[PDB]
């Protein structure tokens, strides 16, 4: 919702202040192409991983407080499939065979699995408050042999998703080997993982402590990290509670979960803002480099010879610029990769240093960002 | 209390039915010496392991519902020491320098640590209901450098103890490396370990689930076994509760703990009963062997020659006896170790087979034990 003001603030600041300095010095031919509007409007995604009949699909319904197309509660394993729940003007759905082609979607690379997975993948779209801020990806309930590498497709989402929610149900915690194998594939991104102990009101209080204890026992035994994961304990659906002895607990745990999900878009706005700052700093360095190569060329003759001196001397050039501009050697591009790319360029064609374009980036980093953060402080 | 009838039942059954068959064939010179009354009156022991200020010493007080000599609640680390709490006619105490000498105590082997440990070891004795059935061993609170191998002495108790209770406190779960090292030394006896999450009423319900989750997370991470340990959650002392939201839970967990401790003496009576059965079966086999060696000797000459034939043929003798007595090859002594020991014996001196002595053991295994178990069924 209001995050659209932040998205528009980055786009505006980039196109006005940063993109001119990138274009003037062929930034897009050395390091990274120009940012499209798709690089600013990305919403955070959540991946739901869990075994069959744990409550993933109902969990989504609970958050949306509304049904979504093709939800199918309690389906057959063969029919159970991946679903990308995303915002839409009208309640519709899109099969995975066409969703893979959509250039305005981050699912274009999924085409590499093809056929058997695409017949098990779709995008259900609906106008919903929750979906204006995040997207949710329901995975098939872990159980006999599918038609696609089920682990790699889970591992594929896990890398591009902002939050991974492992779901278990207290009424029948049966952590399997297929599930363990999946969680091991998620290692290296533990900072994205959160757990949900579902159906916690179906058992008595003691059994809840037995199951919850077993869950954490065999989790640390798998993930093998000192940083203990957060588990949200509760019954996540609209129905009344069965065992009410832990009512206060389940409600507090649901709020901690709501606050975590509701924080994701603000967390992404911060990440995008830092990326724009780092790109801006890299465009300055690139500009200082190209400008120094142009400045040192001769007025007429010895061009091809001088071009090779400068490339051979490029490491010394870095230090030369790190000293007379008080810039860190960290946000300098790799030395050798530059040398390799500078061969294909006529250094005389480069532009000279444009102070106007650098001041446009500097006054952005000092004045314009402090306000943009404030827009993120008021979530 | 009533377990004294079981102890006397084993002693009686052994001395009347088993010991005669052992003596008649020099069982005590081949396999194991005669059982003393100390081998029947052993009470089960519990080892308390935990960090400083967790509540070990108060835990004991809570179970005894009574103070014990030298309890010292909340002491200095240097003064904190091992304490063997055992039954006694009068409330007294015994320093470890003299307790090590007591032949009627299982602490005689502890003398190998000596001096620095003995100055940190004592036996507090008092007439108490709990102590008529079990003994408790309080260990120093884990925290700088003592005067004895603190890990090996913990590891020493762990092997001879029936129940090991790891204690943590919810108000400050700080599992340390010294504590982790100890728990790793206890591996290979996980069936003895139980956990106690103490002071569980000092935190709020959510923090209890956070701490309890961390405890099990880093426990399975250490012990590395599929069999998840049992944790008893509660506040184990006579004071009122602070956070009463989990009153029903803490009371149920305390009862599960009381039932576990109260089951130990009955569990030991079963183990002793099985040992007496296995010893009885070994004495029969030993008797059949010695008797067969006697039976096959010559009436006058060729004695030393025949003695060597029988020892060389001893493997064949086993099968010969396994067939005409329908006995398992499992409870036969090691072949080679017998051969080595039979060298020092005049086979002509052995007794012949005494059916009276074997029938005394057989009618024990069929009639007398079925009743002795019944005495254990009514705990
Ligand atoms: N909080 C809950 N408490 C009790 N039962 C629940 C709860 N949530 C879901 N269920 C039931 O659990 C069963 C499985 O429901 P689902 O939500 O479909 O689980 P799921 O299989 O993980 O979702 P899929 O596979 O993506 S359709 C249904 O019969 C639900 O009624
Ligand atoms: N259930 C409990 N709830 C709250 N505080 C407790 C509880 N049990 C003990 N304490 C307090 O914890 C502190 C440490 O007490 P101790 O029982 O001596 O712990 P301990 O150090 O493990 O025992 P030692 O070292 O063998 S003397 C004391 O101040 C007690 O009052
Ligand atoms: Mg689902
Ligand atoms: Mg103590």
């Amino acid at each position: 919702g209001g995050s659209q003001t932040v998205t528009g603030g980055l786009r505006s600041l980039y196109q006005r202040k940063v993109l001119p300095l990138e274009e003037a010095y062929r930034f897009h031919e050395f390091h990274s192409p120009a940012l499209e509007d798709a690089d600013f409007e990305n919403k955070p995604m959540i991946l739901l991983v869990g075994q069959y009949s744990t409550g993933k699909t109902t969990f989504i319904r609970y958050l949306l407080e509304q049904d979504f197309p093709g939800m199918r509660i309690g389906p057959e394993p063969t029919t159970d499939s991946f679903i990308a729940v995303m915002y839409g003007e009208t309640e519709g759905s899109t099969p995975g065979n066409a969703l893979v082609v959509d250039p305005k979607k981050p699912f274009r690379k999924l085409s590499r699995f093809g056929n058997a997975f695409l017949n098990r993948f779709m995008c259900s779209q609906l106008p919903n408050q929750v979906l204006k801020s995040i997207s949710i990806i329901d995975s098939p309930g872990i159980l006999i042999s599918r038609g696609y590498d089920f682990c790699q497709v889970l591992q594929w989402f896990a890398e591009r998703v902002d939050r991974i929610i492992l779901l278990f149900d207290a009424h029948k915690l049966d952590i399997s080997d297929e599930f363990s194998e999946a969680i091991k594939a998620f290692r290296g991104q533990d900072d994205k993982i959160r757990v949900v102990l579902n159906k916690a009101d179906q058992v008595d209080t003691q059994q809840l402590m037995r199951v919850y204890g077993a869950l954490m026992w065999s989790l640390g035994k798998v993930i093998n990290t000192p940083e203990v994961l957060r588990v949200y304990i509760g019954s996540f659906w609209a129905q009344p509670l069965q065992n009410t002895d832990n009512r206060r607990l389940f409600e507090a745990e649901a709020q901690d979960l709501f606050r975590d999900i509701q924080s994701l878009p603000q967390k992404a706005a911060v990440r995008k803002l830092n990326d724009l700052i780092k790109r801006a700093r890299l465009a300055k360095v690139h500009a200082y480099i190209i400008s120094y190569l142009k400045k040192e060329m001769p007025n007429m003759f010895g061009k091809e010879n001088k071009k090779r001196e400068l490339i051979y001397r490029l490491p010394e050039i870095y230090v030369q610029l790190q000293r007379e501009y008080q810039i860190s050697a960290g946000d300098f591009p790799e030395v050798k990769a530059m040398q390799e790319q500078l061969e294909n360029y006529d250094f005389t064609k480069f532009h000279s240093l444009k102070p106007k374009l650098i001041e446009a980036v500097d006054n952005m980093l000092t004045n314009k960002i402090s306000s943009l953060m404030g827009l993120i402080s008021q979530e």
